[PDB]
């Protein structure tokens, strides 16, 4: 199948990138991989393991391996010998210009720039051109996903944001306002039949707009928001309070990390955007808002190797206060480049079962769910589990 | 309802019996009660928050404000305005001597507290005191539920624990070794009719003899060892990383405290039982097993705060290993009491709904479900729910 | 002897309070106590451990004990039986109206309090009484203290704080605008010849007109802002890295708590005082600044135990990365408050022993040690133990 | 310098192998090195870096770099490129067979690797030999340090151990039930008028039958368990509360490996060794005698990367009882190796200003230091200060 990736140069894209054809040679095995589960066995039928990477960028590098191989001289994430091994097939891979409307003053590490509006361009030929570059690559078996880095939060207008025809006049009165990058992807795949996965905390389909888009086309689209590893845990953690009908004082979380996506969630513009998900996850998971303490700090020597620090405080029978803590500690590209996969691949079974509009069933992914109050782990995970038993 | 319990004097059996008066008293909230949560709406209309106790005991102490007393001033795990509000009460509820029999090893501190073997009745008539005790005790809501210390691994009898004829041949020939004083208690109570709890992790009604003695009886008994906070982190936690198809190459689970629960499990008699019951549990959440190392050990100045210190060692895409803490920091007296309470409740609305043997679907609260293989603890929460919601 | 305490009605002030009486009586140990310790034996012929207390205050409360009570009703911080047996005494201590002059945003409550500087007082007046009441109370053997609410970063003007007939000037000048809390306790003090100390990051005789005032008076003040839980940790551990020629690459410090301590220094006016001091720590120990982060958020679940986790990213050998994680729990009223009494049977046997002005040889009781580079525990620990010898 | 190492195939000997070389290329970076620090400025003048690398090895292979790459295969504790650039260096490095009289009876994989003392050999015949392998190597500028495999406590006698008469009588008397493998070491070094260092928790010279072999053969020597991960720690942060007057109640030591360190520590006699020196710290620094467990356990999946779990359970001012935590997560051979340059660096000037017998200076590199209690680290490296300034 063909996978468009929004910010094909990330960590996380080439983790993804160098995983698919680290397995496809047989070379690695397929841990972390959702879709390879012992409940799903059978959608290789629709969705069999194998890819084909394209995607738009703004990082200027030569080719993707190049890409890959940077950030593994900071991280080192795996085996040199798989990413030698696997140096051609992505020298071949080669992001396009992309967009950047509108996405934060935390951006800055490309002294070269000239992109989309970089070149003095419109909103009509900004699309015009994103819509050439993934027409060009793709076929019936692609999925778009965007995995490019936090934006802000934009300003929702439901004139140019609630409304199919007002989205598109956007684009027509040259609103480069409430134009932002991560719509123009979703419009432009979503437009394109193509089914679409936001992976990250930006709005993207997210909007009423690139609702009606979809489903009046017969699009299943799915995401906001990778939930990879401590929102995973505190999603997973937290009713195990309500079961025991405790009630919880206050939860603190508090992460650390420092590569280019710690390093534009430096920022409390679009930093401000992924903090927010992470935060408001439990009060729709107890009925009660605890008291919440949410933050993300720089650290450049962790690089992408993720640490998480977290305390709860917890009240149980005799009005007692009692307290636990954990820290995570692991390395996102790991956690999150197969989910990315996972995603291409139920996007793919979906779009075969007649699937349009949003996929609610895909939860268990993102920690921002469209359509649904459903947080919980493993009723999310029954969820994912009860959906494709049913279209089986 | 009334309730009997065996170990009438332990920190758990007072701190129920302080809230279970705080609260019918309106001086306390009803946190951490299990069968308040508003899903089992209108179980009050069978098992309504009243209680009346008793119980046996080895440690002899004047009264059960006495104990109770002793215990706030080593933990005071609540408020000492509540221990003499409590006071007339507890002061009221009197324990009776009991059994201590053939498997305790560091079951002994309380001097020369020797009863029953330190001279000489007969197995067949302590069984009819101890049973003498209880059948003048109970009535129409009676709920035997056993909350003493903990005995070791039981020398199993295919011959005598393998049938009532057995166990009943056992009792009359005279087998003590092959006999335990929870085997006991469980015997008597279930005889009389009433129904049966094991919250410790001893074999208590675990064996096919008494099993068969509760079918017989119509009577429903059901558990083995409260799932209280380490161990019930360990079975919310575990599926997450199989939820996502990580493999789990390490567990460490290392606990510290010492007050009486801790002193008994100094030696490894006693000891083995308790820890082999957090430890297999990994096994049947994610079907392999990863290399395990649980630990319980002596730390007195901690006394009832049992902390805990436990750490996962798992593995993602290509084969990276991450790594996961978390410090549990609590009184196992506060997070224990309210399921002596829940599930004396729970025993009675079963026994009104004709409920009768192992009440598997009661594994909610135990580490060692007595005959079934759900440790999850969402599969356990959605079940009670269910088995509630077939008999309401 | 006499000592005056700065918001005598904090947790800190009457956790000293409390103690002071139930180990001057003999209700409890001197377990914490500095001055206690055997190399400084013989310091009671100077400052034997008995205490008279007097204060100011903008939080009127009718007496200590009143504000004993709500800092132990909510942290329970010490027995009950310490309080009770203290309670008549603490009662018979009142507190007198004090300043806030120009105490940043934090000091939200009073709103409309009037006695002092509220009570359309000018400077002059204003100075004048607070040295009316430590004129009053304070005989020869008196000392004064400063525990009061942290105030913001003072606006440093080089005239009237460059010069000691600048303050003076200040003073006739109503000139509030350069002028802070502290300044106007730390300057009636020192007018008085009563030696001073100060435990918050306050300047209070941090300032060059106040040392001249103090040695021009022949008095010795000492130190500025106790160091009493997480900074004491960073002082005494980050030179093992030195010592071991190790890098550190990065420290986190995140601190939580949720009383007055927590309510002021919710805001960066005041907290930013404190953080510095904290965070400076580092670059004077090892002799680089590595990458540091230092925070505090208000948690009001804790209230005045605060809580602290720390991380440290260190390089050794080879270049290889190396993590260690700490965790910090205990009550800071309780680390803080014996200090109290050193510092002032430190600073009267100062007084005792002809020394005036900065007594920088106790250096070991403060985050910012006045006029000093050592900031390494051990260091200001041999230090203060060879200044006790020369004098003694 | 010449160094001989006993246990040369092990990551530890190994890492400051491939690192010595890689340093001296200006290759790698100086980091790790306690002899490098200003102070010992001019220690060139008498032990420069460069060092000529051999030694004994029971697990003979074909020569250092394949045991190095072995290592690194697994626990990639440096960069690959380290390695090959020193390979061929390493490549030429031979170690010979040592031998294991008496290490218990525990050990799993050297199995038919014995043509020294498995080849029926003597007591005296295996010395010969041994004395034989290290004088070809010898010089005037070589010292010989021991790295080798923890051993558990040996069968003293004040005829054999107590007297270098008593002990060579059992040398050549055949008495193996007495010789241990690090005894026979430490006696051919320290009998070639050569210096000797023990790094592990084995025997070696520290019996008084060999303590007095160095002060006639007029040789310095010095060690005994060096002191690296958890344990430099525990002897650094325990002076916290003594300084303060605050009371140690208890501490927990918990750590978990897994290399051919975990894997030999499996027994308890080995690991009585090793433990004793991780418990005894605490009374020899405090005064107090807490309640203390040091626990070490194994955990193949973490390797080398040894972890150590610690709490201290501390009574502070009103009897307040307070928490600490700390997680130590680092690489073994990483922090230990540089260790074993600085030891053998400070070993050599030793030599050169005629200092023989203990060096008790150098008791800051280890955690069972011979001839003082000074166990403080801030202590110890003051005295390391002051020990060579003295013979500056
Ligand atoms: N565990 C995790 O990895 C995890 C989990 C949840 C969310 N996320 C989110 O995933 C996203 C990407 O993560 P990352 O670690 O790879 O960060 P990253 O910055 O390394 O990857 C972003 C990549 O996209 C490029 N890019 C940025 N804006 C773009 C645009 N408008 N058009 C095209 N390309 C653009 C960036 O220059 C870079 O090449 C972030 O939003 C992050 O918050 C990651
Ligand atoms: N969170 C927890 O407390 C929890 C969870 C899991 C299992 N358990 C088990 O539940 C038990 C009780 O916990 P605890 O903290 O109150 O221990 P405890 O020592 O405080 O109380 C045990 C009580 O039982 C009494 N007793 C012991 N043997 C007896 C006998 N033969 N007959 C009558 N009385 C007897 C003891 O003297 C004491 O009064 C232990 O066996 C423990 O292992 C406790
Ligand atoms: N471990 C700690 O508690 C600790 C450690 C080091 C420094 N500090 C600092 O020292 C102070 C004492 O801490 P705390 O927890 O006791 O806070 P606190 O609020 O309990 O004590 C402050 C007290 O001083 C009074 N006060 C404040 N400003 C005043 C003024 N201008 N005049 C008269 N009274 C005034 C307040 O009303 C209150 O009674 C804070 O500034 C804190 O930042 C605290
Ligand atoms: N942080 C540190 O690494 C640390 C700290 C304190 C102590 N130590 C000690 O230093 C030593 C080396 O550590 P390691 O982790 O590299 O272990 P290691 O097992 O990898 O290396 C030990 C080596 O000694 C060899 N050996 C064992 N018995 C021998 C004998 N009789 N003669 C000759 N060689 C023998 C083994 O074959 C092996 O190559 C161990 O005793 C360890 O406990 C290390
Ligand atoms: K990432
Ligand atoms: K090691």
């Amino acid at each position: 199948m063909k996978v468009w990736l929004v910010g094909a140069y990330g960590i996380v894209s080439t983790t993804a990138m160098v995983g698919a054809r680290a397995i496809e040679r047989g070379i690695a095995p397929k841990i972390g991989l959702v879709s390879e589960l012992p409940h799903f066995e059978g959608i290789e039928k629709y969705a069999p393991f194998s890819f084909e990477f394209g995607g738009h960028e703004i990082r200027l590098l030569s080719n993707a391996y190049e890409a890959a191989k940077e950030h593994w001289e900071l991280n080192r994430h795996f085996d040199r010998e798989i990413l030698e091994a696997v140096k051609s097939d992505l020298e071949g891979i080669v992001a396009r210009k992309g967009t950047a409307l509108n996405c934060g003053s935390g951006i800055k590490e490309l002294g070269d720039i000239k992109t989309l509006e970089g070149e003095g361009l419109s909103l009509a030929e900004m699309v015009s051109r994103i819509e050439e570059d993934i027409k060009s690559f793709a076929d019936d078996e692609t999925v778009v996903i965007n995995v490019a880095s936090t934006e802000p939060l934009p300003n929702y207008s439901e004139e140019y944001h609630g409304s199919l025809e007002g989205f598109e006049r956007m684009i027509d009165e040259d609103r480069k306002e409430y134009a932002s990058a991560s719509m123009l992807y979703a419009y432009a795949a979503l437009k394109l039949g193509l089914p679409y996965a936001n992976f990250t905390p930006s709005p993207g389909s997210a909007i009423p707009a690139l609702k009606e888009l979809a489903e009046k086309k017969g699009v299943p689209h799915a995401g906001n928001d990778g939930k990879t590893g401590e929102t995973l845990v505190k999603t997973t953690l937290a009713p195990m309070f309500a079961y025991r009908n405790m009630e919880v004082v206050g939860w603190m979380s508090y992460n650390i990390l420092g590569d280019y996506d710690g390093k534009v969630l430096s920022a409390r513009d679009n930093k401000e955007s992924k903090v927010l998900s992470k935060d408001k996850v439990l009060e729709k998971m107890l009925g009660y808002s605890p008291y919440s303490i949410t933050e993300i700090q720089y650290f450049p020597s962790l690089v992408d190797n993720k640490t998480a620090f977290d305390f709860v405080h917890f009240k149980g029978f005799l009005g007692k206060l009692m307290k636990f803590y954990f820290i995570w500690d692991a390395i996102d590209a790991i956690v999150a480049a197969p989910l990315i996969l996972d995603i291409a691949r139920f996007l793919l079974f979906a779009k075969k079962k007649g699937v349009k509009g949003v996929v609610k069933e895909m939860a268990f992914f993102f920690k921002s769910p469209m359509d649904t109050n459903v947080i919980n782990t493993h009723e999310q995970f029954v969820v994912l589990k009860e959906w494709y038993s049913n279209l089986k």
